[PDB]
C-alpha cells in the first residue's frame, strides 16, 4: 500500500514591509 | 515490490504580518 | 509493504501585508 503522507511544510515568509505613509504637514512658518 | 510513496504533506501556514512601512515624504516648506 | 513517506508540504503562504507608514515629518520652515 502508498506510504504515509510526508511531513507538514514549513511556514510561509513575513510578509512585505508596509508602504511609505502618506506626506507629513507643512513646515512651520519660516 | 516495496510500496509508492505517500502524497505530499500538507502546505505550511501562513507567515507573520509585515513590519510597518516607512514615514512618508517630507511635507511642504512651511 | 507500505511505501515511504510522501515528500514533505511546500512552504507556507508569505504573511499579510504590514501596516502602512505613518505620516512623514513636516516639511522645512
Amino acid at each position: 500500500p502508498p506510504g504515509p503522507p510526508g511531513p507538514p511544510g514549513f511556514r510561509g515568509p513575513a510578509g512585505p514591509n508596509g508602504i511609505p505613509g502618506p506626506p507629513g504637514p507643512p513646515g512651520p512658518p519660516g
